[PDB]
C-alpha cells in the first residue's frame, strides 16, 4: 500500500538538518516516479541511493535562499517523465547543486557547488563519462571580476535580476543500470557583464570547439541565421551539453518567446533551411499542431525552445516546451491523453490520468494548476514522437 | 547468474582506500548470504545499505592490524546462520570496529571504536533500542592505567598475549525489516590487571545490576556454583548482552574448555541443579549426543559453552559450541544433513550442502575444511532445536 | 588595535553555516579573553585552534533550540576567570554539546551530543586523561523508556520543565599547554523518572564507586547528614567531576537555593562538622562576610553552592556562588576591587574594571548588569582565596 | 630550545593514518623553515594552520605510489627559501595533490585530486583569487580517452613512463598575510597522445587566450621562435600560471636540456632578440657567470629553464635552474655565500650556512648532497637579483 523504494532511508541518518528536512520534502515524490517509471525494483534501489548521497546533500540549506533557474518556481529541482512510442517511459532529473555559500559574498553567482558535484560524478566510477566538452564550455562561460559588475547590476530602478544561475545538471534514469548526465550553461550573466550581444560569444563557444573538432559547424550555423534573421535569441537563451564523449555528443541550444502564434510557432520550427532538405520537420509540425489546439491555453502563452545538434547529421532536431501551468492538470491530463490514441499507444493513454492521480494522491486533480507545468515535444524518423512532462517536484 | 544485493556499490563511492579494499573482500560475501536467509529482496538492500555505511568503514585498515577475539583468525567479522525448525534460517553478524589507532599508544585495547560505532547505531532510529544496560558493563570492566601494567604485560618469556579486545558487537536479521544489536565484554584484561580471578568480577558486575534489578540472582548464581565447583571458568572466559529494555533483556555468559570427553559435555549440559528441575536440559542434550556422534571429531576437540539467563525464568538454557575447523565442510555437510532428517527438517536437510557450494563457488567442497569454522545447539520447550553454523568470512 | 588570536580564522573554511554562524557570536570574545588571562600567544593559538575544531561544531544549529542547563539565559557555553592570589588569572569554559537531534524524538534529553564529544577528547591525546570515573556516573544515571515517563511529562498544567540536560562538560586552560577536562551530571531527570529522592541517589551513585575505592565516603556522608538535617538538596541539585585518574580525583556536589540570609549562608558553610575541626572554614567563612556587605543586593537573592571532596582529606572544601546579574555590572567592578585591596593583591585590583571595559568595549559598563552573571568563593591554606566570575558569553 | 610554529598539532587529531603519518613526516620540517622566512610569530601559524588542513590530506596516501613530476625524488612536495637583494628571505611550497585514487584505473593521470584542491581553495577566501586564466589551461590540455591510448603506452620495450603528473600547484607565502597561489600544467600526455609536437599546442594555448585578450603574442611568439631554431623544447618542457586576474597576470614556460655548455646557457638566456633590446639581460647574464664558476659541477650538468611573461612588457624576464644534487651542499652554502657578498647581501651572507645546518640538524653538511638540489636565477631592473633555493623536503 505505500511507495516502496523509500525503505533504504530507514537505516540511514541524514548528518545535518538540512538534508533529513529536504529527504522529508522530496524523498517520498521521488519513490513515487521510481514506481511510475516501471523501473526494476533493483533499478530503483540503485537510483534511491545515488539520490540520496548526492542530490540531498546537494540541495544545501532546507529554507533555500537559492533561486534557481532551472525551475518554474525556484526551487533547485524538477522531476520529468520521458514518454516514447509504445514503451516504457523513462524518468528525468535536472537540478542545479547549492550550499549556503550560494548567493554570498564568496560566491554570489553558484559556481563552487557546481564543480563540487562534478568532481563526486566522475569518482563515481560511470559508464563512458567524460568531462571534456562540459569543461569546455564553462571556461568560456566563467567570469573574472565581471563579478564586481555584477555585484553592482544590483538596482532595483533597473531591474537586473532575472537569473543568477550560471550553470546546472540533468541526471537521466534509463531502464538499465546506468545514469547519462547532462549538463548546461546559462550565457546571460557573462554576457551581461562583457556587454556584448548574448548570442555572439555562443557562436565563438562552439567555435572554439570546431577548431578542436568541426562538425558541428553546419548543423549549428543554419541555426544562428534564423535566429539573426528572427527576433533574435534574447536573455534567457542558453546552452545544454552530454557528458559523454565528443563524437557520441549531442548538443543543445534552448531559448525562450513571450510571441505566442501558430504562425510564429511555424516559423521557428521550420524557418527557411530545414523545411525543404528533411520530412521529419514536416512530419512532426503536423502532430505539433493538434496538442495546440488540444490544449486550449485559454487566451481564444510564451514557450521555450531546443535544437539538438548531432555530429553525425547536420540537421538539428528541434524540440518545443509548452505551457501547462495556468491550464488545468485534469484538463491537459484528458487532452494530453486524447493524443496518446490520436498516435495509436497502447496503454499509456489509458494509464496516465490514473498515473497521475497516482503520483499526487494528497492533492485534487480536479482543482490542480501547478502539479503539471511544461511540455515538450520532439520529432526524429527513427524515434518517432518524442514527448516529455515536466512536474511540480516539491511536496509544500 | 550472479549474487543479487550488492548493487547497490555501483553507484557509491567507498571514501577511502580502507573501505574499498575491505569490499572488494567481503561485499561479494554479505550479499551472497543474503540471498541464502531467503530475505525480501527490500530487505536484502536495506542490510546491504546498512552493512556499507556503518561496518565497512568500522573495519579499519585493510591490511589489517588488530587481532579480534571473536574470530578464530582474528579478522574482526564472522558471520552466521540461525537455523530454526521447519521455518525460515536467519543471518549473523558478529564483529568488532577497529581503527589505525586500534592497538596503538592511543588506544591499545579497542575502547575508542566501541563507542564510536554505538554513537551512530544509537543515531539510526532502532526499534526497542536501549544502551543503558551494556554501558553497566563497560563501566565495570573500563580499565584507567591498568593500561600501563596491561602495557607492561608484554613478556615474550612469560606469555601474556591471549587476547586483547574489550568489547565487540553483534548484528541480528530478523526477517522483518529490523536488527537485534547484541553486544560484548570481555573480561580477562580487566581481571589480568586486578589480579583478581576472572570470574569473581563477573559476579560483582551482575550484583551491581542486581541491586538496580535482581532477576538475574538465582539463575546466574546457580551458575558460578557449578563454575566453582569445577575446573572453574578460565581466561576465555566472557560476557555477553542484548541491546535492548531491561525487562525483556538476555544476557549470556560464554566460555571455553578444552578438556574433550562425552563425560564432560555432559557434566556441562546437566550440572547438578538444572538436571532434575526440567525436561529440555535432559531432552536437548540427548538429540546433542547424535551430532557428536555424527561429527566424529577424527581423534578417536576444545568446545565453547554458553547459558542463556532470561529474568522471566530461574532456568538459563545451555548452548554449546562445536569444532568444524580441522573437520571436512563436506563430511560435515553431508553429516549435518542426516541431523536434520533425525529432527524431520523438511528442507533444510536437502539444500544446505547445495546452499553451501553455492556460497563458496570459487573453493571446492571436496577438500575444504576450514569454509565452516563452529556450530552451536541450544533446546528449548517453545523454539525446538536452535542451531547456528559459523563460517569463513573473508574471501581471501 | 583589533584583538590578536582569532587570525587563525583566516584560512578556514567553517564546513557548515551553523558553525561560520556561531563563530560570528563568539569567536571575538573568546579571542578577548586569551588576551584578558594573559597566556602566551602560542599558548593562545593553541587554545583557539582546539576552541575552533571541537567547540563550535559542538554547538550544534545556530539559532538554537536546545536551552541548556549550565548558563543563565540558556545558551549552551559560559566563559568564566578564575581570580588567584597575587598570579596570573585563568580561563575557564562549561559548555554542553548540542546538535539538531538534540530535543528530538531520538534524542530528547542530548545524551549523544555528551558521548560525541567524548570519543574525539579522547582521540585527542590529552595528558593524564581518564574517563573511567564519569562513565561510571553516566551509567548509573542513565535512563531507558524512562524517556517514556520523560516524554510524559510535558505538562503545562503540571509544570515539568526546569531542566532538560543529562550532562555537560567544562575545561580549564592553564597556563601550560594543558587541558583539564571536568564533566557534569544532572540527575533531576533520572531520580524525576525513577519517582526517588534526587539525593538518595546520589548516595548511591558515590557508594557504587565506594567498593570500587572507599575514600569519599567520610567526606560525603559527611554532606549528607547536613543535607538531610536541612531544608534538603532540591531538584537543582546536581553532580561534577574531572576526567583525571581516580586517585587524583577531584568530585564535587552543587545545588541551589533561593533561601538568602546571612544565617543560611553560615548554615551551610559551617553545618556542624567542618567548623570546629578546621580553622579554613572559619577564616575563609570572614573573608566571605565582607564580599556579601560589599555586594549590596539591593533588597536591603538566590544562590548556588558547590563541596569539593578530595580523596587526599577528609574536609570537603566549599564554594558558593553569588548573583550578580541584577547587580550593575560597575558596582560589582568597583565593589570587586576594593576586595582585592582588603586582600592585599596588587596588579587585580587595579586593573580589573580597565579589562573589563576592554572585554566589552562595544557594550557601556555605566549601565550594564548581565554582563557579569555570578562569582564564586573558596578558601583554602594553601591556594588563599579562591574566587571566579562567570560572564556573559555570547556578543548578542 | 624546539622548533616553534609545530605547536598547532598538540590538539589536533589527524583523521586519517595517512595524514598523521605524513605529519610526522614533514610537519617538523615545514616548521623549521617558517622560522627561517623570519615570518612573524602569528603569521606562521597562519600557514601552519593552512599546512595541516589543506596540503597534508592532498598528500594522499603515505607509503605513496604516484611518483610526482615537480619533485627531483618523486614526492609530492618540495620547499623553497626566496633570497632577495637585502630584505627578507620568502618561502615556496609546490606540491601536487594525490588520492589513492591517483594512478588508478579511475584517474591514471592525476586530475581529480587537482580540482579537488582547487575548490577549497576558492571556498578560502583569499585576496584577488581567479581561477579563468588556470581553468582556461586545462580545458586545452584534458584528454578523454587518450587515457586509452595513454592506458597503451606502458610498454618496457619502449620507454613511456617519463613523467605521469597532468598539473601541480604553487603556494608563495609573502610577509604579510596572504598566499599567492601558482598553478602548473603539463602538456607531455597531451602531446604524446595526440601524435602532435609538444610545442606546437602550447602555441594554440596561448594564441586561445590571445583572442580573449592579445598581450602574451608578442613575447610569447619571441620564445617560440628561438626554440624553434634551438634544438627545441621537448618532452620536459611544461607550462606555469599565476591564479590572480589576467591583467596582473605572469605566466611562465619552463623546460629542461642535459646540453650543459657556458656558450649554450649564453644561447638561451641571450638568443637573438633580447640581447640588444634590453640591457637587463646582459647585466643578469653576467652575474650568472660566476655563479656558474663559483658552483665547479665537478665534471671539469643538465639545467633547467624558464621564461617569465608579463602581459605590461613585451620583454620576457629569464630563469634558469642549476644543479645541486651531485654537489657537496657546504660546497655549496661556501660557494652561494661568497656570490652574496659579490652582490654586497649584508646577513644573508653570513647567516646562510648557520641557517643550512638550523634546517638540518639531524644530517651533517659535512657529508650532505641532496640536502640542496636547485637553485634558480633571474634579474630585473627593478628587482635587482632573484635567486631561490630548492631543498629536500621530507624528513627520511
Amino acid at each position: 500500500s505505500p511507495s516502496p523504494a523509500q525503505a533504504l532511508a530507514s537505516y540511514h541518518h541524514f548528518p545535518t538538518n538540512d538534508q533529513e528536512r529536504w529527504w522529508e520534502e522530496t524523498g517520498s515524490l521521488f519513490s513515487r516516479f521510481l514506481e511510475a517509471g516501471q523501473y526494476g525494483l533493483p533499478q530503483q534501489y540503485q537510483f534511491m541511493f545515488f539520490f540520496m548521497h548526492h542530490l540531498i546533500p546537494a540541495l544545501g540549506p532546507y529554507p533555500q535562499k537559492w533561486r534557481s533557474t532551472i525551475s518554474r518556481s525556484g526551487l533547485p529541482i524538477e522531476f520529468s517523465l520521458n514518454f516514447q512510442k509504445g514503451s516504457h517511459r523513462l524518468l528525468r532529473i535536472g537540478f542545479e547543486p547549492v550550499s549556503f555559500l550560494s548567493g554570498s559574498s564568496q560566491d554570489p553567482f553558484n559556481r563552487i557547488p557546481i564543480t563540487d558535484l562534478l568532481n563526486r560524478l566522475s569518482k563515481l566510477q560511470l559508464s563512458n563519462f567524460d568531462t571534456p566538452f562540459f569543461q569546455h564550455l564553462l571556461s568560456k562561460f566563467q567570469l573574472s571580476l565581471s563579478e564586481v559588475r555584477q555585484l553592482q547590476k544590483q538596482g532595483s530602478g533597473p531591474d537586473a535580476h532575472p537569473l543568477k544561475s550560471q550553470a546546472a545538471f540533468g541526471f537521466d534514469f534509463n531502464p538499465d543500470g546506468a545514469i547519462l548526465v547532462k549538463g548546461y550553461v546559462f550565457p546571460y550573466l557573462k554576457a551581461k557583464a562583457a556587454d556584448v550581444p548574448v548570442g555572439t560569444l555562443i557562436a565563438e563557444a562552439v567555435r572554439t570547439i570546431d577548431v578542436e573538432r568541426n562538425q558541428f559547424t553546419h548543423a549549428f550555423g543554419l541555426i544562428n541565421d534564423y535566429m539573426q534573421e528572427s527576433t533574435g535569441y534574447n536573455e534567457y537563451t542558453f546552452l545544454s551539453c552530454d557528458f559523454v564523449e565528443t563524437s557520441e555528443q549531442r548538443l543543445k541550444i534552448y531559448g525562450a518567446h513571450t510571441e505566442v502564434t501558430w504562425a510564429k510557432i511555424a516559423e521557428m520550427w521550420t524557418l527557411g533551411g530545414r523545411l525543404i532538405e528533411e520530412p521529419e520537420i514536416i512530419a512532426g509540425l503536423a502532430r505539433l499542431k493538434q496538442i495546440w489546439s488540444l490544449l486550449q491555453i485559454g487566451e481564444g502563452s510564451p514557450i521555450i525552445w531546443n535544437y539538438e545538434i548531432h555530429p553525425g547529421s547536420r540537421f538539428p532536431v528541434p524540440k518545443f516546451y509548452l505551457p501547462v501551468h495556468g491550464e488545468n492538470d485534469l484538463h491537459v491530463a484528458r487532452a494530453l491523453a486524447q493524443f496518446w490514441d490520436s498516435l495509436g499507444w497502447p496503454e499509456h493513454a489509458c494509464a496516465y490520468p490514473d498515473t497521475l492521480q497516482q503520483l499526487y494522491p494528497d492533492q485534487d486533480i480536479s482543482q490542480t494548476t501547478r502539479l503539471q507545468s511544461w511540455i515538450s515535444y520532439s520529432y526524429t524518423a527513427k524515434r518517432g514522437v518524442y514527448m516529455s512532462v515536466y512536474y511540480h517536484s516539491q511536496s509544500t
